DNA sequence: GACCACGGCGCC
DNA sequence: AAAGGCGCCGTGGTC
């Protein structure tokens, strides 16, 4: 095949390498190697040979950049395969099935590799000829949030691990007086992290009725849902509920990451999926950190865990009600507009016709109630669906559907032409023409075709909020460095930065103002910004 | 030790 | 606590 030839290669090979496991922040790099104008040069000493090169190109590129500024390297990831495969379809997630599909098998041999990745570049940049569209997105988003992705990665982020390990001795206590009395009111001691024993205890030993079934395989419910409906029929279910949280936050967040420190950086360090997601989201893993609870009690003693660096100081980001602006300029509804151009909350105009009066103080449990009926009709949920599963009158839940779209007949239209479009060319697009395809728009099952025109018409939202993101991440980058300020995370909507503390407030101005102007839509984007010593404090 | 499907549930 | 989009946990089961 290629010609062999010594290291090191050309400037503009590709790049093939093999880790010992996927973690680019934990792996070691077994070997090395590049492919280029028909020659093959591999590595004798894969880290040593990692200073030849000037540029990661090839697939999983940032991979490799990650472990480059692991070794304390300035290795940039540049083209890689997988994006502009994912960028053709969404569902091309994995090297594996990239390479299957547009021309190569995925190996264990880094010379293999990297005489892969040339290959699938040729074809798969012969793919996006005439894609205009998707061709931006890869040179103007994808392609450079790779780096901005890999210097995330390679930063980590700050954990107080004592805190976290005192905090798991005091909820062990709590767990264990739940368990007790949750055996107590059984009449016997079982497993009760076990749902199907649990099934057994509520619906047979209790007798308490079944109201819901698992969705694969039918047995009787024991979700939180169905919990709540049982938690006036007898004294056990509450105590389970408690143990629930307890255990699911013990055994996710407050037990796992404090082992997971790496002992160089003394930092944890995520990965940040750039082909996962069916809409253009990131996606985080080893560990997630874009799921770090926020809303109990419990969940916020474990968000104070993350902290800045000594002497520096967090700011978080958020945009507000970012898939519901998309909305309205996706649609070009002028009522919808109309509420975000004059700074109303379309919440709580929602919340002035049902539960007002008053206008002026509707409340937060009451705004919240509008947010969930306002979505509900978005998603198209039935007046029965909505009556029932928000506690109210069937007549109701019809009135406020017919408003709702009476207000809004433009959101209306766009969903419907967003269903036809997706049904005749197979797929939708985001505002900047990111795909995805979604068959089922024709399945003759009703539940599966309404499943699929739920992802159908979420994507264009979800998906244009998250280009929106990806560029602003592109955008802001480069001001951060600048200005010694680190970027640390992302959730999808909100970003978390790292600032020294004489510089904090200048960052955190800067970088609200590259989020706020990242694309101008019909509407204006509105981030908050708040700055603290962790994460909590840091939205308070 | 590993993988899997599942139910369940943490976040946006 | 908006929940379509995710990733991780333990169970029960297999290999
Ligand atoms: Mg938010
Ligand atoms: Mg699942």
């Amino acid at each position: 095949a290629l010609e062999e030839a010594p290291w090191p290669p050309p400037e503009g090979a590709f790049v093939g390498f093999v880790l010992s496991r996927k973690e680019p922040m934990w792996a070691d790099l077994l070997a090395l190697a590049a492919a280029r104008g028909g020659r093959v040069h591999r590595a004798p000493e894969p880290y040593k040979a990692l200073r030849d090169l000037k540029e990661a190109r090839g697939l999983l590129a940032k991979d490799l950049s990650v472990l480059a500024l692991r070794e304390g390297l300035g290795l940039p990831p540049g083209d890689d395969p997988m994006l502009l495969a994912y960028l053709l379809d969404p569902s091309n997630t994995t090297p594996e099935g990239v390479a299957r599909r547009y021309g190569g098998e995925w190996t264990e041999e880094a010379g293999e590799r990297a005489a892969l990745s040339e290959r699938l570049f040729a074809n798969l940049w012969g793919r996006l000829e005439g894609e205009e569209r998707l061709l931006w997105l890869y040179r103007e988003v994808e392609r450079p949030l790779s780096a901005v992705l890999a210097h995330m990665e390679a930063t980590g982020v700050r954990l107080d691990v004592a805190y976290l390990r005192a905090l798991s001795l005091e909820v062990a206590e709590e767990i264990a007086r739940l368990e007790a009395e949750v055996f107590r009111l059984a009449g016997h001691p079982f497993n009760l992290n076990s749902r199907d024993q649990l099934e057994r205890v509520l619906f047979d030993e209790l007798g308490l009725p079944a109201i819901g079934k698992t969705e694969k395989t039918g047995k009787r419910s024991t979700s939180a849902a169905v919990l709540e409906a049982l938690r006036e029929a007898h004294p056990i279910v509450e105590k389970i509920l408690q143990y629930r949280e307890l255990t699911k936050l013990k055994s996710t967040y407050i037990d796992p990451l404090p082992d997971l420190i790496h002992p160089r950086t003394g930092r944890l360090h995520t990965r940040f999926n750039q082909t996962a997601t069916a809409t253009g989201r990131l996606s985080s893993s080893d560990p997630n950190l874009q799921n770090i609870p926020v809303r109990t009690p419990l969940g916020q003693r474990i968000r104070r865990a993350f902290i800045a660096e000594e002497g520096w100081l967090l700011v978080a980001l958020d945009y507000s009600q970012i898939e519901l602006r998309v909305l309205a300029h996706l649609s070009g509804d002028e009522n919808l507009i109309r509420v975000f151009q004059e700074g109303r909350d379309i919440h709580t105009e929602t919340a002035s016709w049902m539960f007002g009066v008053p206008r002026e103080a509707v409340d937060p449990l009451m705004r919240r109630a509008a947010k969930t009926i306002n979505f509900g009709v978005l998603y198209g949920m039935s007046a029965h669906r909505l009556s029932q599963e928000l506690a109210i009158p069937y007549e109701e839940a019809q009135a406020f559907i017919e408003r709702y779209f009476q207000s809004f007949p433009k959101v209306r239209a766009w969903i419907e032409k967003t269903l036809e479009e997706g049904r005749r060319r197979g797929y939708v697009e985001t505002l900047f023409g990111r795909r995805r395809y979604v068959p089922d728009l024709e399945a003759r099952v009703k539940s599966v075709r309404e499943a699929a025109e739920r992802m159908a018409f979420n994507m264009p939202v979800q998906g244009t909020a998250a280009d929106l993101m990806k560029l602003a991440m592109v955008k802001l980058f480069p001001r951060l460095e600048e200005m010694g300020a680190r970027m640390l995370l992302q959730v999808h909507d909100e970003l978390v930065l790292e600032a020294p503390k004489e510089r904090a407030e200048a960052v955190a101005r800067l970088a609200k103002e590259v989020m706020e102007g990242v694309y101008p839509l019909a509407v204006p984007l509105e981030v908050e910004v708040g700055i603290g010593e962790d994460w909590l404090s840091a939205k308070e």
